[PDB]
């Protein structure tokens, strides 16, 4: 309903962009326009960020003259504050008189179009729409600004407070496996616990932080808790939540320094957890329904059969469409009208193909592996997976297709076949099957409808479909004389037979209710060469970097950056259009059969020809675009940046996305935007930098007073 940051009053939000004021950056990023991309980006988000906070600050700084007591938090949001040729450091009582008494004095925008220097506390966390500032001194808040805007920006509901202990009632702190639970999960506990309709079963996305009494907070969890009467205890991984790698009163405190402060904590009962619910998963139409996302790997516990059903592997069709296992409930089934075995199709509001695996009665969420849906980027803090009935009045894609793609934009790498999940059972069928078609059983397999005897889970299937239970006792009783046979067991010891049926049905057979084939089944899913091959023909990489966590303003002036993603998402859109998906599906079908068991002439020319689609620029862009995409989304996190290998053996580095975006539009050169290129192995070549950003800040302050005189 409203952001967590009030919710709990921890810290006190002022606005950064006024009642639809303009946006002041989005016209400044026309000099990048104009000057064809030899103006930085970043730093003119900064002087934007620098601008609409301290004029935020300051409209607080009167209107609080009159809660004064409320005033002095927002003081120390600026240290010191230069205007005309007076510093003010707004430590003094002296100074910050002074600084209050000029405020009235004078004017608003115009007057602040004035300063020339700024620098912000340690207190203060700047982002792209708000500043947030601590609303006790007293306690200590033990987490970095970028997780503290992660965690109370969001907006949740009315927040719960749940004990923490680790005996007695509340909430137990598990030190797991990062990610145990899957990736956006922290935790599994009781629908009665957090207040929710009685025994409810899903996944619900939180926003809480971990405080005492005192005021302080060791850490805040950002993702989904799995809601599910059937397990014992309410409890939190602790190894998922957001914690140290920040600086408390001049000493950094590490992820392990917090982690034995909260154990301190947790030993003497004096451990709260300030809960927030932001958004309880109900299955919801779209045609079409969708839910929330949860790791199989979070019901290993609770309901094992869910994670045995999707741990089991994937399998290929004859085509090459992976069919990814799915658990749904009984709500979504209904609707979607869906029993247990049906092929469905699900994506990320990629798109899969689905095998319905289980039904259960209260679930409403859709549970899935995520390795095997690794393709459409599901991350269980907060992703719905939309689920579709069997019509497929659709075309999915093959698993070449999107996987070839998704490496020549660097999304991803080396050709690598899969890993048989039935390896070993199937060589040992082989060999009796080599013997069975040669017997008279065959015949009379063959000669009531099972004439093709490769599939031993299709033979099995036809057999008990059309009665004939006599040759299928036949065929059950051939397998365990040859598997038997193979495997050195003594068919007469009980305890050996016992290991037979344990091997030949209940490790193989009976999992033809949810394969089709044995032999196209994996465990590990492989790469096609054509994808490993996409990726060495664009060199396109996302390079990792922090932003400066000391600056404040780095973090918000990084998010600014963002505000064109639009222009990067119709860059892609209008791109796509152009490439013609029939040719490239026939051109990497081709490679990687001719791969596999081609001869030594078409694994060559195989090459030379996907190389050349994969070389063209309308191909080249778009698999661009999409990379510049998915880098301006995670700058809204971190310094992320654009490496990318040429022709001529260098490689150049990017952080002016605007200028590349218009780059690739125009159809221009890219590399003159560039901020700083590499020399192979040798760096720092040209450093482009420190030029771009001086340069803007003085255009800037030409731009400013020529337009006033
Ligand atoms: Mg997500």
């Amino acid at each position: 309903n409203k952001p967590f940051a009030q919710q709990t009053g921890r810290f006190h939000t002022i606005e950064l962009q006024e009642e639809g004021s303009p946006d002041e950056f989005q016209e400044l990023l026309r000099l990048q326009a104009s000057t064809q991309g030899h103006v930085d980006e970043t730093t003119l988000a900064r002087l934007v960020v620098q601008k609409r906070a301290t004029k935020a600050i300051l409209k607080k700084l009167l209107e609080t003259a009159d809660r004064p007591e409320e005033q002095a938090v927002w003081r120390a949001a600026i240290e010191r504050l230069v205007i005309g040729n007076t510093a003010y450091d707004l430590k003094d009582d002296e100074s910050f008189a002074k600084l209050i008494e000029l405020a009235k004095k004078h004017p608003l925008e115009k007057v602040v179009k004035n300063v020339r220097e700024v620098q912000f506390s340690e207190k203060v966390t700047l982002s792209d729409k708000y500043a947030f500032v601590p609303a006790s001194n007293q306690g200590r808040i033990f987490l970095s600004h970028l997780r503290r805007e992660n965690i109370y920006r969001t907006p949740t509901q009315r927040p719960l407070s749940l004990k923490v202990a680790e005996e007695g009632e509340g909430v137990r702190l598990k030190e797991m496996e990062e990610k145990a639970l899957g990736d956006g999960a922290l935790g599994i506990l009781r629908p009665q616990s957090l207040g929710l309709p009685e025994d409810y079963t899903g996944v619900v996305q939180v926003r809480g932080e971990l405080a005492d009494p005192e005021g302080n907070v060791y850490a805040g969890l950002k993702g989904t808790v799995i809601v599910d009467p059937r397990a014992k205890e309410d409890f939190l991984n602790l190894n998922d939540l957001y914690r140290g790698d920040t600086v408390v009163d001049g000493k950094k405190y590490t992820k392990e320094e917090v982690d034995a402060l909260i154990r301190e904590k947790l030993k003497t009962g004096a451990l709260q957890l300030n809960l927030g619910i932001h958004r309880v998963s109900t299955v919801e139409e779209a045609e079409g329904q969708y839910s929330m996302a949860a790791s199989h790997t979070a019901y290993k516990e609770l309901d094992p059969e869910i994670y045995r059903l999707l741990e089991e592997g994937v399998e290929l069709d004859a085509e090459g469409r992976p069919i990814v296992p799915i658990v749904i409930g009984k709500e979504m089934a209904a609707k979607l009208g869906l029993k247990e075995g049906d092929i469905a199709f699900t994506f990320r509001n990629a798109l899969l193909q689905a095998r319905v695996a289980a039904i259960r009665d209260r679930l409403n969420a859709v549970v899935v592996n995520q390795e095997y849906a690794k393709s459409t980027g599901v991350d269980f803090d907060g992703d719905t997976l939309v689920v579709l009935p069997k019509g497929l009045p659709v075309d999915p894609h093959r698993l070449e297709v999107f996987q070839t793609l998704m490496a020549h934009a660097g999304l991803a790498v080396e050709p690598s076949p899969g890993e048989l999940r039935f390896k070993e059972q199937l060589e040992v069928y082989d060999k009796v099957l080599a013997r069975l078609s040669k017997s008279r059983l065959a015949a009379e397999l063959r000669n009531a409808g099972v004439e093709d005897l490769s599939n031993p889970f299709e033979v099995v299937r036809q057999l008990e479909s059309l009665g004939e239970e006599e040759l299928l006792k036949a065929f059950k009783g051939y397998l365990r004389k040859g598997f038997a046979k193979e495997l050195g067991l003594d068919l007469k010891s009980e305890e050996d037979r016992a290991r037979l049926n344990q091997y030949l049905f209940e490790g193989f057979l009976d999992y033809r209710k949810q394969f089709q084939d044995p032999r196209r089944v994996y465990k590990k899913l492989p790469l096609m060469p054509s994808a490993a091959l996409a990726a060495s023909l664009l060199q396109v990489e996302a390079h990792k970097k922090e932003y400066d966590p000391s600056d404040p303003v780095a973090l918000a002036a990084g998010q600014l950056t963002t505000s064109f993603l639009g222009l990067s998402e119709k860059l892609a859109q209008d791109l796509e259009t152009s490439i013609d998906f029939p040719k490239l599906a026939e051109a990497i079908r081709a490679y990687n059969q001719a791969y596999s068991s081609g001869n030594e002439e078409q694994v060559a020319k195989a090459r030379a020809e996907l190389v050349k689609v994969l070389n063209d620029p309308t191909v080249q862009k778009f698999s661009l675009s999409n990379l510049l995409y998915q880098i301006i989304t995670d700058r809204k996190k971190r310094d992320y940046s654009l490496r990318v290998r040429t022709e001529s053996g260098k490689t150049y580095e990017y952080r002016n996305l605007y200028a590349v975006l218009n780059r690739l539009m125009q159809n221009l050169p890219v590399e003159e935007v560039a901020d700083t290129v590499y020399d192979a192995s040798g760096q720092a070549v040209e450093e482009r930098v420190p030029l771009k950003q001086s340069a803007t800040r003085s255009l800037v302050k030409g731009l400013l007073d020529l337009a006033s005189g």
